[PDB]
């Protein structure tokens, strides 16, 4: 059937705006998951799991036993997708159930750890969430064999089909590097967002980079993909040292002997992939990665014998017996178990990324410290399991339940506690007042609270207003910022909020935070005033204010706006178009397509572009509140050509005297082109709209105001 | 950047039946376009029309002085792309201005009559659609140029993306037959549901069949194209004739010329395509088919020149200046008007595919008739106009504005008014009592008002339990319907509903419409009752019966369910997977993926199937409304495997024993499948769900009753 993106594969794609609606929700429109869970009996959930890791189940039996290390792989491949470029993936929706996720190749034989966990989770219903569930159970899995986690927080909401996430650009599963679709340039560069060596895979390639089994190139591949997902050189071998101490990998015969992977298999396959010729298919003759190694002599329990090992031993290169590459320690006696046959033993075996830890220089010095203090270890493994399986979360006002770690972490993006009485409607009228007399104009206050409230992403549910990290470094010196004219704002509001705040009795004072948003409130409201409208527009207080030390400045560099369409701002030239960056960002910042709509045509004739630029300030009344962007844009006596200068930028000239009426940018100009864009223009260019453009306009300014206050949820 | 269609191109997609969510619609949720047209000044708007006709923009000069050719040209588009095999196109959601008719080749330049109205659609705003200006620009353009049309309805709102539609398979625009997609087999066979001969055509080739100019094979595809769009001899030539009186077509020089269709074109086109580089690309330079034909002396005035010319002088096959073929009048003096250059005039000339309607032996007698008796001609083309214009619009009820023929119209479906006193609350629950006295079982009512009421499709708005039409011919002998047991059914209502009417006082009185889906309703209540809860559905009386004489039995065949996966019927065997049809049915139904999701689990534990088959009837307690099919179908015990028979039924056995628990078709398993619908079937299939389960089945029973409830909206 062929398709309009078959026809026009280049057009901008407005349904990953869309997502996520009601109508492919099945829940009720009222449904509260964080409610429902608040009164699930956790503890009854974790004793069901506990029993669960050692009933073994005969269509996938487990290993030693005990499902423990299958499900810590299921929970470490559910968060590990993760990218901090984004945002996006990560384990706080979910998705590892949905396509592409479920049938990537380093996901094999997740499928029946997910089916192993159905029971319980059809047992206690919508009270857990499959998101929050395999976190759980790899937590479970982790207390069940010795280890003491640092905590465990639920709150991730269940979604309902795929999330719309570059993964790459090839067409071949777990190509390697150098083809037509190269995620790699350079020296060995890997191309923003990803963070992963090949497609389908979770970070690296088990055998080395692109198959070669040199243990210190592939420490290259580790520390840059694991940055990559915001961990740190400890964090990194506490993470692999810590996972590999239980179970082993899977591959015993050849890897071709697997069948379909999952969205691939046939309907009577019932959601499970990857069905084996070889031998019973499963168990003892389970094959999954093709490699197989068992780390440790005890797979079920917490110990230090991975350091052990690793040190412990020379290692030396092998085939396991689908033919990939991994290492032996030969001179070893045979004392690691088998799975299946307690009358057979093995010999020491590890992973040339294992090898890694040991011959990289940096990681040896780590790996060493945790050798011989396994008790630092077991720290470090316990905060980097937390990190890992919250890192996409959000803030802390998110977490529930009885397991919360009260210890605040700084990659948190902590928020201070508020213990003092809050503004209330009287005094926001007169903060506003105060704000407007001081000389501030509607285009400083729109930009100032724009920029404040416009890092948030809902990938991970970093960024927003709450904190006041603007005045901060590095927000404050970001070049889409503006960071002169920022700096004079922030001295003025914070004259109006020591004066506010000096004036009260009883404990009453206003942050910074809530004065940048509620200052952004009296622009709003007095361009609405100034176009002839008086407007309320809504502001809750409760904001904090978060210092330099609770600001970790290198975490923060991610969510630097290099493209902000909203401000008409691109930092330098990129490969996408200009437009696309501008879907991407309404994305992260949760708006619909009728939203990014009325919002960008608003911001426009508010002055919120970076360096008071004219382009799209289709308007001769600036700084008031009209749908000028529209009416202008849409009126078919202007015709557009690109500039000679520069084909990204715009000439509208009067058709019949060739006068120069304005100039656009691609993101000013697409909603004149593409055409379910220019259909929403059109509803807000008409004669009848202005009522309509000011209402929406507020309330998604509000809603941008409001995307980090899950304080409020 | 890959996908989920890149890497898995023939899994089933369910984006189809999230469309037209809240999240894309601009319009607040509450907007109520019907309320809003009703104080629309239509006479305003008309009069701003006429004014139009006439005014010529220098961008797009009029051809004659005159734009009415072109917007009845847009109309007849905008009417053009509608099939009755599933009532998927016509102009009921404005969709010409969308992907991808927007561009196809056939609408080339209709994006300048669409943007002449933008001054229209912008003063007017919300209160009048795209969709119904589209059709009242047409008209006001026929009695511009002296023509009195039939009426006009008000009432399509508009759309916001482009509609899902199988336009065909080919991936070259215009490919001629017999190509590796081909639309055609056989003994030139068009494949349903397609209503158009080359991929991006309206209906047929005007050079001939794959451009081949014999007017006499033309016919043929003429014919058989029309039938399909649902119209007859009289009305096609009606209409060719009708449209051919006015106008002119475009192909000054060379096709090539023209330059990117809409979606292709650069951002600076603002919505625009076909740019042409042939002298001033405009006006008596356009190009847009590469015909060059007028076929009539004042182009621009209703006249009887169109049969005058086409009997009146013997045709020579020519080329037109882009090297098409067509026609042109032997020894004739030079009659018609240039559009622009009033010292030039023409030969008269004509399309291969007018001249069809002489040459054709069926079409010779009406085109005779008409053009003996041009009051005859005249009528016909009124009221082939009005359907061409409406078909797709649903029951009389949805028609607004002060223009609506009083006339009925056998196409319309017609439901007789209701005259008499509705049945009230007590009344329902005597009658409910009696349906149940009665000994009919829970899978016949069920069966029943399913079979009643789910003939309904959204795409034109035919269909649906009121009426009683499941009484009539055909609907009373669909496979489908199980003729012998549907006979037995309506005997026993109809006994009830004659003593019930007896008994009455006052004009009171049910309709059999009625009656059947009440007892629905009661069959329902029933089935909860057996699985122990207390459930009231809702019913809202007001159907009437339709006559034999207002029920066109060919018509009505295109409504026959051969696949209604709802019932676990297919009529033959299909090249789609039954999977891929059960979410085409549920598109038409409107439903979304949970409603589809719980009505087919329902449907089955009620015993819906045709035939009483066992397939996906897992429960242990047929009759009882419970969510037995989830919990059942996510059983791991079973395993599931194809039958040696049949590929597409399968087996599900006890996992340990071996013992047959189970059997299932393809639209069972898919729930256990398809990794979306097994996240929808998981809720339903949890320990919390029975009562949402019961609640939400409940609704959606309900919606299906009420879809053709045009009278209470
Ligand atoms: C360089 C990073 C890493 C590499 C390349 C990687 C590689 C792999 C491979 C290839 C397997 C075998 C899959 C199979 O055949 O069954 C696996 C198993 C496993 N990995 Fe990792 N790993 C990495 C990091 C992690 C981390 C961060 C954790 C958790 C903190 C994790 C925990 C596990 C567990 C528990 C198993 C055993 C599965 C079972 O017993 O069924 N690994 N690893
Ligand atoms: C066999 C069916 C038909 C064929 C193959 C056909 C073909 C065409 C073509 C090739 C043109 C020229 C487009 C251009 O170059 O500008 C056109 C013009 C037009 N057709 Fe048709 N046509 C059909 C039916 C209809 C019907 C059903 C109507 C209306 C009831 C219609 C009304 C018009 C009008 C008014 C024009 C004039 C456009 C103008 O003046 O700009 N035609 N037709
Ligand atoms: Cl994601
Ligand atoms: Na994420
Ligand atoms: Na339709």
């Amino acid at each position: 059937g062929t398709s309009n993106r078959d026809w026009w594969p280049n057009q901008l794609d407005l349904s990953i705006l869309h997502r996520h609606s009601s109508l492919s929700d099945p829940m009720g429109k009222d449904f509260n998951y964080a409610q429902a869970f608040e009164k699930l009996d956790l503890a009854a959930v974790k004793r069901d799991l506990h029993a669960l890791m050692t009933t073994s189940q005969d269509w996938w039996p487990a290993d030693f036993g005990h499902y423990g290390g299958l499900f810590i792989r299921m929970a470490w491949h559910s968060a590990g997708t993760y990218r901090t470029a984004d945002g996006r993936g990560g384990a706080g929706e979910g998705q590892q159930r949905f396509a592409p996720l479920n049938s990537w190749p380093d996901n094999a034989n997740l499928d029946k750890a997910r089916r192993l966990l159905w029971p319980i989770k059809q047992k206690y219903g919508r009270a857990i969430s499959w998101a929050d569930l395999l976190i759980l159970t790899g937590n479970v899995a982790l207390e069940s064999m010795g280890f003491k986690t640092f905590g465990f927080a639920g709150g991730r909401a269940d979604t309902w089909e795929p999330e719309d996430v570059y993964w790459g650009s090839e067409k071949i599963w777990l190509e390697l590097s150098g083809g037509p679709n190269s995620r790699y340039s350079g020296d060995r560069q890997l191309e923003n967002p990803l963070a992963a060596v090949q497609m389908g895979l979770i970070y690296v390639n088990p055998e080395g980079p692109d198959g070669n089994p040199d243990p210190v190139a592939a420490a290259r591949d580790i520390r840059d993909t694991f940055a990559r997902m915001a961990m740190n050189d400890e964090e990194t071998v506490a993470l692999i040292a810590g996972g590999h101490t239980f179970g082993k990998t899977h591959g015993a015969g050849p890897a071709s002997n697997d069948g379909a992977e999952p969205e691939a298999a046939g309907i009577e396959a019932q959601g499970l992939g990857w069905k084996s010729a070889y031998r019973t298919g499963k168990g003892a003759d389970a094959i999954t990665s093709g490699l197989e190694v068992t780390w440790t002599t005890t797979p079920t329990q917490w110990s230090h014998n991975f350091f052990e090992n690793l040190f412990g031993y020379e290692w030396e290169l092998t085939k396991s017996p689908a033919g990939a590459h991994q290492w032996v320690a030969k001179g070893a006696d045979a004392v690691i178990p088998d799975a299946f046959d307690p009358s057979k033993k093995h010999r020491p075996t590890m992973l040339t990324t294992d090898l890694s830890l040991r011959f990289d220089p940096a990681y040896e010095k780590i790996s060493r410290r945790f050798h011989e203090n396994p008790e630092q270890f077991a720290d470090a493994f316990a905060r980097a399991w937390f990190k890992l399986t919250h890192r996409d979360m959000g803030p802390r006002a998110r977490y529930l339940g009885p397991e919360v770690p009260a210890e605040v972490l700084l990659w948190q993006d902590p928020i201070p506690a508020v213990d003092h009485p809050l503004i209330d409607a009287a005094d926001a009228a007169e903060l506003k007042a105060k704000v407007l007399a001081s000389g501030l104009t509607v285009s400083q206050l729109v930009s100032t609270a724009w920029a404040a409230a416009s890092t948030f992403r809902g990938s991970d549910k970093r960024g927003g207003a709450n904190g006041a990290r603007i005045r901060l470094a590095p927000q404050k010196d970001w070049e889409a910022n503006q960071p002169e004219q920022l700096a004079a704002v922030l001295e003025t509001l914070e004259a109006i909020r020591t004066a506010f705040n000096g004036a009260q009795r009883g404990g009453k004072q206003v942050s910074l935070a809530d004065l940048i948003v509620l200052a952004g409130c009296a622009g709003v409201e007095q361009a609405a005033k100034n176009a002839g409208h008086a407007v309320t527009v809504p502001f809750a207080p409760g904001r904090a204010d978060a210092s330099q030390e609770q600001t970790d400045v290198e975490s923060m560099a991610v969510l630097e706006p290099v493209a902000d369409g909203f401000r008409n701002y691109l930092k330098g030239k990129y490969r996408v178009p200009a437009e696309v960056l501008l879907v991407d960002k309404a994305q992260l910042l949760t708006l619909s397509a009728p939203e990014m709509t009325v919002l960008l045509g608003g911001l426009r004739v508010l002055g919120a572009n970076v360096g008071q630029s004219r382009h799209g300030v289709f308007t001769a009344r600036e700084q008031a509140l009209t749908n000028d962007f529209f009416v202008n844009l849409l009126d078919m006596g202007t015709e557009w050509k690109p500039t000679a200068a520069d084909a990204d930028v715009f000439e509208g000239r009067d058709r019949a005297t060739g006068e120069l009426k304005w100039t656009g940018t691609r993101v000013d100009l697409v909603f004149g082109s593409h055409s379910q864009l220019r259909a929403l223009a059109e509803v807000y260019g008409s004669a009848d709209a202005q009522e309509k453009f000011v209402r929406d306009f507020v309330a998604v300014w509000n809603k941008v105001m409001n995307l980090d206050r899950f304080d409020l949820a």
